[PDB]
């Protein structure tokens, strides 16, 4: 088989980066998110030939679109649903095949994150450009006007940015010195600012306890951050227990998930109404909404606190990404697994009903 | 025996809903968020009776993007189901419903019409007042602010003003009064409010251009709006990236703009979809225009249409009813036949498993003919 480097799940689709700089995609294709030129669903992983030879180094999905970028090509590509300018091409057009974001050509890209209808990019210098829907200030540009092209977040002048993340309509960031910012839609307290108001510019979280943050990720209406100590924090919406605090209450400021204090967190991912966190010792913990089985624990009970996601022969997990109603994961033996809702083909195991525990994707896996 | 006849059809993002004689509600298409109301999450590619409403005396059904509402004149009850986020369901919580539940706030209220957009709804009472609930981030509820409402609330701006009907797009709303004034509010960035600018309104504001011409009806697509004047002239405004305003170009209009190509005809019904438009003439002729990628304009191809083209039906039967979804269209004829066209991946076409269809196809389960 071929070695899987990067995985990303969208609301209803999944995307992978293989060695060879090869992109493949599967799931719902109705909005063009798969990049294949047609609008049909794919129930099994499908190579995105248009990107062969472009030296893609990364891929990330928003809700109904996909972004990818190349270091050597110094290029960023986007395809999928076009409304609100989320693709960054200066028009609203849908794209059924990848296109370069001209604004981003030749810029040193450190990371891209995609939300429902907006994206951001962080440069090596630690600058942030954003584009797409901005009705609730989620671009962080001081206004409520949508932007069809990338614009610089001037509020970060003099503040170097490590990482950013994007939920449905809010955005979060961590600075190089470990500060946490949030802006955009905040009605569920998901900005971490201790209230339920929007921000049109980045605003600092001043409620850590002194804890500096190394990473951040968003689900739909909740946020997750990790400290330099490997401690996990969550905030925002907890109707479905996706904050994982053993209960169902909203948190307006970052809240440490003690249940996981005995481990060091390497990776985090937020989905629609659930959450995933991967420890340094290769154990995967999921929580939240489990109607479609997306938590992966072999049942369909919601989980208000972290619960270990089991794999065959206890193989260690090296990566995870949450869609809206599914989850994806890579293991040390280079197998790729998926679980949850399967109606759009997003599991990538061909024809399938929903799966409440992890299932191997033979096309990407060594094993069967 | 005789089929039941469709009394009412409505189309949502990717599902279809009908009311049949006998007060029977059925639905088909996408089921993932519970919009079908059968208590499960699977798509139905064929019409399926919503058993839970059997015996409830439903007189009308209306779809939003991924939700559905119905009501009962005699029982004086309004029911809703599907995606619950932002309170679009009206139950005072944000929980999804895979099965119809009564909107307790509307119990005992005489209901004249329901309109559903993406994540908001509005109801007009027989007395011609208007209540609304759901997402309100752009003031689409007309309540004065931008905070979502989990329960219906009365639009206070309409006191002293009787409402005939209302309409709702993705995040905007329009209404016409019992004497023909036209209003708009909510998300206004593409001019779809018809007020001459690209700014939201948090309360109903009267359209003053086309003010001289009165309006009998209004309908909304995603980001565009359609109205019919008392002389039967068709006006459109808002987004026309896909030619959905139908003016033979792709320009936006920030105020009502008359569609000349149809000046000769008298328009009796209108419908707005995701990126397409439908208009039914007084003599039973159906015209469609706009985005046609999945064949939803219904004119036998997949090329976009910036001007109105007549949709053709077997025997040139007359059409009496039409509803636009995002990527499909439904219509009822004078002969009691029901046709669907466009995208059918989620089963929204109602014709069993099928490829997409770019001209009308009869729905056998709800039709006289075949």
């Amino acid at each position: 088989p071929r070695k899987v480097l990067i995985i990303s799940a969208g609301a209803s689709h999944s995307v992978a980066l293989l060695s060879g700089d090869i992109v493949c995609s599967w799931g719902r294709g109705e909005d063009g998110q798969l990049g294949h030129g047609d609008a049909e669903d794919r129930p099994s992983p499908t190579q995105l030939s248009a990107l062969d030879g472009h030296q893609i180094v990364s891929v990330t999905c928003g809700a109904d679109h996909t972004v990818a970028y190349s270091q050597s090509g110094m290029e960023v590509y986007s395809w999928g649903w076009g409304d609100f300018g989320r693709l960054g091409h200066g028009n609203s057009s849908d794209l059924f095949t990848p296109l370069p974001i001209k604004a981003l050509h030749g810029i040193r890209i450190k990371q891209i994150a995609c939300g429902d209808s907006h994206c951001l990019a962080v440069t090596m210098e630690g600058e942030v450009q954003s584009w797409g829907r901005n009705q609730n200030g989620q671009l962080g540009l001081g206004d409520t006007e949508d932007s069809l092209v990338p614009q610089k977040i001037q509020a970060f002048e003099g503040i170097r940015i490590k990482m950013v993340a994007a939920g449905a309509e809010h955005t979060a960031a961590v600075t190089e010195d470990g500060d946490l910012y949030g802006w955009g839609w905040g009605r569920y307290g998901n900005l971490g600012l201790g209230d339920r108001t929007d921000r049109l510019v980045p605003e600092r979280v001043t409620s850590t306890g002194g804890e500096k943050m190394s990473m951040v990720a968003c689900g739909w209406r909740h946020t997750i951050s990790v400290s330099y100590s490997g401690a996990l924090y969550t905030y925002g919406w907890s109707k479905y227990g996706q904050l994982g605090h053993g209960d169902l209450e909203d948190h307006l400021i970052p809240h440490k998930l003690e249940a996981l204090s005995n481990s060091f967190i390497s990776q985090i991912s937020g989905g629609f109404r659930h959450t995933m966190a991967l420890t340094s010792d290769g154990k995967l913990y999921g929580w939240g909404w489990n109607k479609f089985g997306q938590v992966g624990v072999g049942n369909n009970l919601d989980q208000c606190s972290p619960v270990q996601v089991r794999f065959p022969d206890d193989q260690k997990v090296v990566q995870v990404s949450c869609g809206w109603r599914h989850t994806l994961a890579v293991t040390e033996r280079n197998n790729v697994f998926a679980w949850g809702r399967g109606t759009n083909g997003q599991l990538g195991i061909g024809e399938s009903v929903d799966r409440n525990f992890p299932k191997i994707i033979e096309a990407l896996s060594v094993d069967g």
